[PDB]
């Protein structure tokens, strides 16, 4: 069953499109790093290494925002934090979970003329967002097809993939693409049913905690983390935004002409149950910063709830 | 309107808790500023007339700001973080545009701010988003109810001391029909006041300004100066630092209300202002720009509710 879940978390592999660190619990000193961290991170013990401190990869305000991260418990983390390299200044946005033992940042480069709209795009991204569920809210109750429609339409102008599916799981965990919104000329995929084993269990249990996924382009190559092999605990990648998808997945998306994705978990009474997926999908490789993607979490947040009440109404009038 | 509106519009006294620039779209130079900007942007000769912004700022800073002249008001997105060249310091630009001047307000940023910069302004406007979805689920049929709840969520976001609802009759005449304050505050609620306490010109600004903030009615007044060449006045009215007229200023000491922040409440946006969200503190307070932004939203949402409660009211 779940050989799925011991590469799925002890994988060690991420994407290329950005790098990871990992900082000790108590020192903050760099316990593992993913193997494009120090070209990615330095100019350049190198620069970058097991027991690097962060005060020499970062300018003062940055390492200064880390550091306190350190203290905050998960859910009072505030994602993303915007750091610079020192000498550099060159910009990632870091996004900060905790596992046991550890604090993993995930780091995505920002373009540095972007640097001083930071803010500007986070709010227009959130303000879009709000904007759809503000209209998800004005559809009137009683059908399913057209709040799932009208989901597939937001996302699609959201986030600007060539393809956004509503994916619902059956009883019997087979699922089936109920919506669909794609750009003009590309070939339909709504309507059709798919085994339960495309989605594998381990697959569908992430998705309960870990709830927007993307992947960036499934040829591209995936890189190591590495980790102090005295390390009394594995680190587990599971809850990293740069997660590597298993090679069989990557295989099945080269297949369908999805290089790139981006998932969303559709959550019933957040019993919990995962009824889908809202799924996006590129043609060619596609990259959306981290704002847009945390808008996008709160707006599948709210599709579910309005998901909940149609299936309550429905059950109600039967 | 007549005199109110002259004074109000040109805008020539701003609060100093930050300060204002003006350029000119065609060079992208200075042709007016307030009295302090000297000190707040600078530490190439002073800062004045013909100031070229890429003396003040960093090169990502100035940039960012020459970019913004060629974005419709509209598609501007605000704020602009941006770096002064010499000190480093952060402040949040605040644009808009008036015909062929860029006018830029300037509110200071604290250094530990700077790195949380994207994530405060998800975190404002995420709580903003669960405010308007509690307000969405509120049983129909009673405006009572719903500018009980919009006060009630305004006062959580935004800490002032007392959050009101302040409703326009048909006269003009305002009543304060919702209210959440601090325990031991005098309470304003159901009590009526003149229409002249707040006049034509301050509920026409409204219209446009949907969000208004005074720090501190007691904080000295700065100047704004503008090129010697110009024949006419520019208006600064849209700027967030617009200070209040003194009469204004006496009204809020009055009333030991140093800080405000009024949100407009526009139906139909039948195009009318209903009301205010009135939010006063005992002491000065600040919130930064992206917070303000997210309580736009917020009372946009509000106002078309209020709007359908009184549509629901009409058909009974
Ligand atoms: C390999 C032997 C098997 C397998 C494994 C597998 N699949 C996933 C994850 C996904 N598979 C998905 C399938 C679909 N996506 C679509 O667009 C459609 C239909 C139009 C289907 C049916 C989806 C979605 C996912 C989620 C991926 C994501 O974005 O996270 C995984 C986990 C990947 C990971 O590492 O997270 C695995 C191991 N898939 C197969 O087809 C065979 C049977
Ligand atoms: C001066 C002779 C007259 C006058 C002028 C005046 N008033 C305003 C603006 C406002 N007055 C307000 C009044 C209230 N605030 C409250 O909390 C309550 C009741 C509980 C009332 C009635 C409010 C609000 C405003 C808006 C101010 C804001 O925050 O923008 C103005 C415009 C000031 C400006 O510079 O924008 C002026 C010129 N007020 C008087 O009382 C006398 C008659």
């Amino acid at each position: 069953t779940t050989a799925y879940l011991h590469h799925m978390q002890k994988g060690k592999m991420i994407q290329p499109f950005g790098c990871l660190l990992a900082l000790d619990e108590k020192t903050c000193k760099v316990i593992a790093y993913s193997e494009n961290a120090p070209e990615m991170l330095t100019m350049v013990h190198p620069a970058l290494g097991i027991g690097t401190d962060i005060k020499t990869l970062f300018t003062a305000p940055s390492a200064s925002a880390l550091q306190k991260a350190l203290g905050f418990a998960e859910v009072l983390l505030l994602n993303p934090v915007l750091i610079h390299c020192k000498t550099s200044g060159k910009p990632f946005y870091a996004i900060i979970h905790r596992v046991t033992g550890s604090m993993i940042i995930d780091f995505e480069p920002v373009k540095p003329y972007e640097v001083p709209m930071t803010a500007a795009g986070a709010l227009q991204s959130y303000k879009l967002a709000a904007k759809a569920i503000t209209r998800l809210q004005s559809l009137p109750s009683g059908s399913m097809e057209r709040l799932c429609d009208t989901m597939v339409q937001e996302v699609f102008e959201l986030t600007g993939y060539d393809r956004v599916m509503a994916y619902k799981f059956h009883e019997d965990d087979h699922g089936e693409v109920i919506a669909e919104i794609t750009k003009p000329g590309l070939e339909p995929y709504l309507g059709l049913h798919y085994p339960a084993t495309d989605i594998p269990q381990a697959s569908r249990f992430l998705f309960m905690k870990n709830k927007v996924r993307m992947i960036v382009d499934c040829h591209a190559k995936h890189v190591r983390v590495l980790q102090d092999e005295k390390l009394p605990f594995d680190l587990t990648l599971c809850g990293s935004t740069l997660r590597a998808p298993h090679s069989c997945h990557a295989q099945y998306m080269a297949n369908m002409d999805s290089i790139a994705s981006l998932v969303m978990a559709v959550v019933v009474n957040d019993r919990k149950r995962l009824w889908g997926l809202v799924v996006c999908h590129n043609t060619t490789p596609r990259f959306v910063p981290f704002p847009l993607r945390y808008a996008c979490e709160f707006l599948a947040q709210v599709f579910a709830i309005h998901v909940n009440k149609e299936i309550e109404l429905h059950h109600h009038h039967h």
